[PDB]
């Protein structure tokens, strides 16, 4: 048509959840979800759980992200110039994500400070969207919701071997660290697949496919940018203007195509996405908006302020040739690639490919000892943001059952990525239009490490992660490349692969064991019997650990902040409702609305959001949400 | 044994034929009714059931007989000397076993332009639905979803599929959830199927309204392998019965092997439109002087038998994509482990598998602006007001993106390729159709008549340009393929740009072969940019020209044979009434697409079913008849009736 009801602009966690339910509770609600990437329906490059990896891939095919660098260089990075992609897909991060089931702890929740948001008021909307399909010890998590929650169809050798060693280093076990309580223990690490169909868990095929299949009230635009919201001359949205994704017209001339909106306007189009559509509307800071040539609707001065993420670091592990794990996959193996695809067509409740080979890991939590060694800076946020708040974890540690690195730069061999976050920093960037033009990339900064307070945790957590590696039975070195450039002769210098293995790798190969210019100092082989001492480290060391994190920290795709919701004079962007202030009948529901961070892999946050605006607008339009929602293609029920 | 009489017999086994016979022999098991079918059984035949092997039935190669090819009888000077050939099919499913299976539907004002009581749009709108059993999603109340026919976008859409809605967003085609709700004219969709979503197999009629009812009942009877020679007649012009001669003229002496079976109640033919008039012409149903010098003594003087053969319009524009895209072209090749790890694929789920597919899976219908009007020429501006101009839900062209070429791959250059396949919805262009001996086995004089209505060039020549636009700015394309593409003089700036080096480099490189310029056979294009800003390929009388050459050279049937028994009055040449009797004769009725007196905007498949529901109807009320809902339930499908997710 050229009229419906309600538009929301992305299909993203968020976007999916608000356009599925509200098209479900009143069939009359005719409401349009557009996406500026591509449909996701019944793609097997989305609905395989396995390939996740590739959708990361700056190789000019990959056209499921966009990818954010920033505008200048940062001094805090030793010179680099960070990059931030996300989603250029229906279904938005859930499409091409890692899938793996993490939730936030409970005082996040609180600290958003706000009714409607205490973790009491959302613990129903989060037992509303989830279907879990494992054991737990805890009444915590929902049963009869779209989205299917397992530990997928088989789990790595390497996890319990991940959990064994953190036993050995005093990290206590539990059957579920989600539940909302934990700060310190370790698991087994559930994922966003279906224990069933060993299909990925997508917010696209469980909330608007699931609606489409049944209904004719719910719309959907694929591959269309939404320019900007459609303003009255009293700021109520009336409707909103797309483009094509490409920019492939005669004369690359604009070709903007209108839909108007009779009750609402809902922006989920990303972290980064939804201020963009806001700022190029008129909707952000006067002094930018002046310069561009953009009349002032409303004069928001936090829009696209306070970037925040969690800042990962990979710490990368040598293992035995025996091991079972994803690289030779990862490499594109010819007959490895034909058996995971095979094994998962015949089986995929069993399928290895049924998995994000993340199958353990912990949250981590500083000893009073620990946190004398991590600097005043770091302290003075303890004192203030975590001392009193024992439900908080400062680090996020996991086990990839093989290398997450551009295996173009690796050596031969199998691998172990100890994949770290960072999980509520200090630190905070920025995003603002350079042009009215929905087609330029706009002004970026990561904000990574521009305060001196997140370095001390990320240190400690790198050689916490590493004392585990170190107590593994898979472990025969650290790939020294990858690595901090240690001091040759410092005992916390790393040590690369032994001998046995080498040889292992290249049978036949003239080359090993050749010394000739001593690149690695190798391993000792494996001894199952061996005593075990922690590393110690020197000042030199721990600056050479700062320099590697400055050098290789990156983001999580935990983006959130951007249209904060808090009171308009701290700088706050929504209501408690997450109207933008200023306007009538417009929203901004997904991640961009975080005032303050979370503890967590942020897909359960984004859906949690997305349940929480479709109770907003449900109760704002008269509207009842059904439980439980349509029934999700391809599952039992 | 079989019976020597039964109360209804229907002569070929199509689309319409398979509707009748099923509707008829489930409405009343009392009613003994036959079927013959000139082809083979269909029934649990893997190389139908498949719907990923389709491509092979047009395959002249001494071994395919799931076709009969008729040929023009002389040279068209409309086609630069060529003789033209229309296949039809030779099984029994007729052309629901072996096409494209795309699913399409006409337009509202075609049925209402019939002009005859009981064909309606609003009066055929019901039965419509009573044949669908549609598996996608849309925002309309215009589909049915307890019908025998399964409709789907099968089990894997295509990269380019989306690629090829993109470039036609980028040229102002608009995006539409269905362009088969009988209204749209101009727009672009994701092109459904006739394959059932659950079970990934080809939603063909024989099974769907046929096997259905054999599987449950006694009283229907099919004879495979029977070509009917001709139909009995009374003293009074009663249809008494059919005769029916083997398949295979392979007898002692190559003599006639006539085998009879009579028909107490009514006797419908439904051998397609090719079929159907020389059944009825070798009977005594037709042209009086045609008749009467083959020693034929007349029943019904007819002259409208066989006349007003009409069709689509069939163009294919190759063009070349890069190697990491996804198509059909190693799997046409015969590549032996690319063909192996798509039977296996479809067999362990054919819920996701590729091979549940046509690989057609985009397209637009597409109506000019009165911008574009005025490039078009007089007779087809004569056309257009004449036909077009206050009909605002008929469009002019179709066009599709097939993943892969559509042509013979031995005369193809290594590489992967996309067809944008074409055709004229409603040509001014008329042919026909007629036996040259009583003999059933003797071919007829046949002329397709493609292009002799200089009104057809001009839409054509609009679609190539318009989809070669398309081409363009797909993220696939690497080139067009020269030699497969209009003659334009090679300076000209609407020439063709073969492929670039890189992507040939991919090709072969090991190849000694690969940059050599000499001969300059090919302007290469340059490589893929992902930036690159695009400006339409302008034209000239010159290259417009060329294009018409390529038209008359190139364009083909879209198998959409309908017109050879006109529904209308008798005075104008028609040869039916609006119940579908022969005029001139009694308990004689023809329910295929022979009967149509005007084209439909549609791939016909749609249509032909549509004509066996009426059909149907028509018979079960002349008998007194109730018509079940739902039909016998179908082999290897599920139990479904209303829309659902799978
Ligand atoms: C590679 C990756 C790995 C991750 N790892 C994990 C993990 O292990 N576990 C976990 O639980 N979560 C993970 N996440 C985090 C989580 O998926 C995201 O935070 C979540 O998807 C946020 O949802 P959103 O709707 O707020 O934004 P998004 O998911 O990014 O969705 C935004 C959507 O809006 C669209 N859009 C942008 N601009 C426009 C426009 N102008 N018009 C129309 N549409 C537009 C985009 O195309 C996109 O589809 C990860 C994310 C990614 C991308
Ligand atoms: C290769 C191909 C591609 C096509 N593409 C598409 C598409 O993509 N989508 C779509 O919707 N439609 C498509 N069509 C068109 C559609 O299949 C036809 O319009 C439809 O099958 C016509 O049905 P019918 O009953 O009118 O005649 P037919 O389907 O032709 O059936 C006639 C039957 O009569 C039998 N017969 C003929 N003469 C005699 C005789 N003397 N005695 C006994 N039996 C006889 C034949 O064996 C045949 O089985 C295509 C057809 C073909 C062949």
């Amino acid at each position: 048509p050229e009229e419906v009801d309600v538009i929301v602009c992305g299909g993203g966690p968020a976007g999916c959840v608000v356009a599925g339910r509200l098209a479900y509770a009143d069939p009359t609600l005719k409401v349009m979800l557009i996406e500026g990437g591509a449909n996701n329906r019944d793609d097997p490059w989305v609905y395989r759980p396995g390939i996740y990896v590739r959708n990361m891939q700056r190789n000019g095919i990959n056209d499921k992200a966009t990818f954010y660098t920033d505008t200048m260089a940062s001094s805090y990075l030793r010179g680099r110039r960070s990059i931030v992609p996300c989603a250029n897909i229906l279904g938005g991060g859930s499409s091409i994500n890692f899938q793996m089931y993490t939730r936030a702890s409970a005082s996040d929740w609180d600290d958003f400070k706000t009714e409607g948001w205490t973790c009491k008021d959302l613990l129903p909307l989060m037992k509303r969207l989830e279907n879990y399909q494992k054991p737990c010890n805890n009444d915590t998590h929902g049963y009869d919701g779209p989205i299917a929650i397992s530990n997928g169809g088989q789990i790595m050798p390497v996890a319990q071997d991940f959990l064994r060693a953190a036993h050995a280093i005093g990290v206590p076990y539990s059957d579920d660290i989600q539940d909302l309580t934990t700060a310190h223990g370790a698991e087994i690490w559930a994922k966003y697949i279906n224990r069933h169909t060993g299909r990925r868990s997508d917010a696209a095929t469980a909330y608007v496919h699931s609606v489409m299949d049944v209904q004719d009230n719910l719309f959907l635009r694929c591959n269309a940018r939404v320019s900007r919201v459609l303003f009255d001359d009293n700021n109520k949205a009336v409707g909103v203007a797309y483009v094509p994704s490409r920019n492939r017209t005669h004369g690359g001339k604009l070709h903007e195509t209108i839909v108007k909106a009779r009750k609402m306007v809902v922006l989920s189009s990303g972290t980064l996405g939804t201020p963009q559509i806001l700022e190029r509307s008129g909707v952000g800071n006067g002094e930018l908006l002046r310069q561009l040539g953009i009349k002032i609707v409303s004069d928001l001065p936090g829009v696209g302020e306070q970037y925040q993420d969690h800042y990962t670091t990979l710490s990368i592990y040598r293992v035995s040739n025996e091991s079972i794990t994803t690289d030779d996959f990862l490499r594109g193996v010819k007959d490895v690639q034909r058996e995971l695809f095979t094994e998962w067509e015949v089986s995929p409740e069993k399928a290895r490919l049924s998995s994000n080979a993340i199958d353990a890991g912990f949250k981590i939590r500083p000893t009073e000892e620990e946190l004398k060694e991590m600097g005043p800076e770091f302290n003075e946020l303890w004192n203030r943001y975590f001392k009193d708040k024992p439900d908080k974890p400062v680090m996020f540690g996991s086990i990839v059952a093989g290398a997450y690195a551009d295996h173009t730069l690796l050596p031969p061999g199998k691998y172990i990525t100890m994949f770290q976050y960072l999980e509520y920093p200090a630190s905070r960037g920025k995003i603002h239009i350079k042009s009215q033009n929905p087609y330029v990339e706009p002004f970026f900064d990561s904000g990574f490490m521009n305060n001196k307070a997140d370095f001390a945790p990320i240190r400690w957590s790198y050689k916490k992660t590493r004392e585990v590696a170190r107590r593994m039975d898979a472990f025969r070195g650290e790939l020294t490349s990858h690595h901090p450039r240690f001091h040759p002769a410092s005992p916390a210098a790393c040590k690369d692969i032994d001998i046995e293995t080498a040889k292992q790798i290249y049978p036949d190969g003239l080359t090993v064991g050749i010394h000739m210019g001593s690149w690695h100092q190798p391993s000792e082989p494996y001894k199952h019997d061996k005593v075990i001492e922690d590393i110690p480290y020197t000042e030199e060391d721990d600056k050479a650990i700062d320099d590697w994190v400055a050098d290789h920290v990156e983001t999580t795709w935990h983006s959130l902040g951007t249209c904060a919701m808090k009171p308009r004079e701290q700088g706050g962007v929504v209501d408690k409702r997450l109207n933008v202030y200023g306007t009538q009948n417009l929203k901004c529901v997904d991640l961009s609305i975080c005032p303050d961070n979370l503890g967590t892999n942020t897909y359960s946050s984004a859906l949690l959001v997305g349940e929480k605006g479709a109770d907003l607008i449900a109760e704002e339009l008269g509207l009842k949400i059904k439980t439980p929602h349509a029934p999700v293609p391809h599952a039992p029920v």
